[PDB]
C-alpha cells in the first residue's frame, strides 16, 4: 500500500472496525484504527472551521473543529512522524459515501510548511489559501470522481441532483507540489491547514465524513472505497 | 513557440540584437529586444539581492537590485499583465552563457502571488522561500544542464572545473506549480520575487546574464539557447 496518515472527519460511525459509535473527529497513522477520537456535534449545512498543526518541539499532532456557535473537538495525538511519513510528499484532501449520502463540499484550504534549513536560517514555505476553487484550478490532480467549480467550491463527491450527492461517491484533492518532511534536516515543518467544509443535511442519515491526508508522492483510489474505507484505506486494518 | 515574459539580469552588451552598450538589468515581453534597461554595476562574486514586483494597481513591473555596497537599478516598465502572459504560467529562473563563461550561482528564491478571489476576500498565495536549494529538490522541474545542491545551490551551469563552468551550457529553473494570473479575476497578483545570485569573476570577461521569466505552463530550452538567446527565446527578435 501507499503510507499516508490522515485526520478522518467520520460521520458513519463504523462500528465493526475500530471507530465508536459516534460520529467523530479522529486520526489515522496508516490504520482506520485511530489513535485518538473525540465527540462531534454533527450539525447540518453550516462552515467548516477545521485546523490541523505538527511541531516537532512538542511533536504533538493536533486537530481542532468547530461551527460559529459551536464548541472545539481537540482531537491531539503524539506520533513521532520521525518514522511514519516519507520524505517528500503530496498532501490534500478525501472523502467518500456509500450507501449514505452526504455534501462533502470544501470551499477553502490553505497550508504552511517551514521547515528547518539551519533552524532559524530562513525556512521553506508552500503557503497558499484556495478560497476560490474554480473551473479549471490545475495544480490540483483530484482523483476519483471529485469535481470543482460552477461556484467557488470543491466538490468531492458526483453532485448537483439538488444536493443529494450520488451515494458511492468518492473523490480526492491531491495538492501538486512535493514537501520534504522526514525528519533528516530535523522535522518542526509546522505544517497548518485549514479545511473549512460543509456538509449539508441530505435528511438521509448523512454519514461518511471527509479526511485531510498527508500521501507519498504516487498514488490512486486504492482498491475501491466506496464506502467505510475513506478514499485512501486499501484495506479495514 | 511559448509565449514568455523574462526580467533580464543581462550581463553581456548585446549591441547586435539590441542590448545597449554596458551590463545592464531589463525587461522583455516576448523578445529579447527589452522594453528598458538601465546601468547595472556587475561586480565580482558577491551577493545577490534582486526584486521583482508587479501590482496592478499600479501595473508597474518594477525591478531592483543591490549589491549590498551599491545601488538600486529601477528598470520598472509599464506593461499590462492582461494580455500578455498565460491564463496559468510556469516561474522559474534562467542563465544561459556561450563562448564566454560566467558562475550563475543562485543561492535563495522566493515568490509572493495574491489573486483577488473577491479582491479583499483572501487571496490566494503561492508563498516560497527556497534558502534550502537540496541535492534532490522536486518542485522544480530545471531544465537544460541546471545543477543543484552539494551545498545550498541552485547552478544554472555546467560547473566544478574549479567552478570555472564551461562555457556554453544553458540550465532553466522552472518552479513546479502554476499560477492563475490572465486577468479573467482581475489581475492585482501582486508577485514577488527575491533572487539572491552570485556571479563569480571568471577571469574571462563575465558574460551572459541571469533572468526571470514567467512562461507557459510547458516549456522547454528553446532551439538550442547556448548563449545570446538567455535561455528562454527560441529566435532573437
Ligand atoms: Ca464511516
Ligand atoms: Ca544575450
Ligand atoms: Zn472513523
Ligand atoms: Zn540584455
Amino acid at each position: 500500500a501507499d503510507t499516508i496518515v490522515a485526520v478522518e472527519l467520520d460521520t458513519y460511525p463504523n462500528t465493526d472496525i475500530g471507530d465508536p459509535s459516534y460520529p467523530h473527529i479522529g486520526i489515522d497513522i496508516k490504520s482506520v484504527r485511530s489513535k485518538k477520537t473525540a465527540k462531534w456535534n454533527m450539525q447540518n449545512g453550516k462552515v467548516g472551521t477545521a485546523h490541523i498543526i505538527y511541531n516537532s518541539v512538542d511533536k504533538r499532532l493536533s486537530a481542532v473543529v468547530s461551527y460559529p456557535n459551536a464548541d472545539s473537538a481537540t482531537v491531539s495525538y503524539d506520533v513521532d512522524l520521525d518514522n511514519v511519513l516519507p520524505e517528500w510528499v503530496r498532501v490534500g484532501l478525501s472523502a467518500s459515501t456509500g450507501l449514505y449520502k452526504e455534501t462533502n463540499t470544501i470551499l477553502s484550504w490553505s497550508f504552511t510548511s517551514k521547515l528547518k534549513s539551519n533552524s532559524t536560517h530562513e525556512t521553506n514555505a508552500l503557503h497558499f489559501m484556495f478560497n476560490q476553487f474554480s473551473k479549471d484550478q490545475k495544480d490540483l490532480i483530484l482523483q476519483g470522481d471529485a469535481t470543482t467549480g460552477t461556484d467557488g467550491n470543491l466538490e468531492l463527491t458526483r453532485v448537483s441532483s439538488n444536493g443529494s450527492p450520488q451515494g458511492s461517491s468518492v473523490g480526492r484533492a491531491l495538492f501538486y507540489a512535493p514537501v520534504h518532511i522526514w525528519e533528516s534536516s530535523a522535522v518542526v515543518a509546522s505544517f497548518e491547514a485549514t479545511f473549512t467544509f460543509l456538509i449539508k443535511s441530505p435528511d438521509s442519515h448523512p454519514a461518511d465524513g471527509i479526511a485531510f491526508f498527508i500521501s507519498n508522492i504516487d498514488s490512486s483510489i486504492p482498491s475501491g472505497s466506496t464506502g467505510r474505507l475513506l478514499g485512501l484505506f486499501p484495506d479495514a486494518n
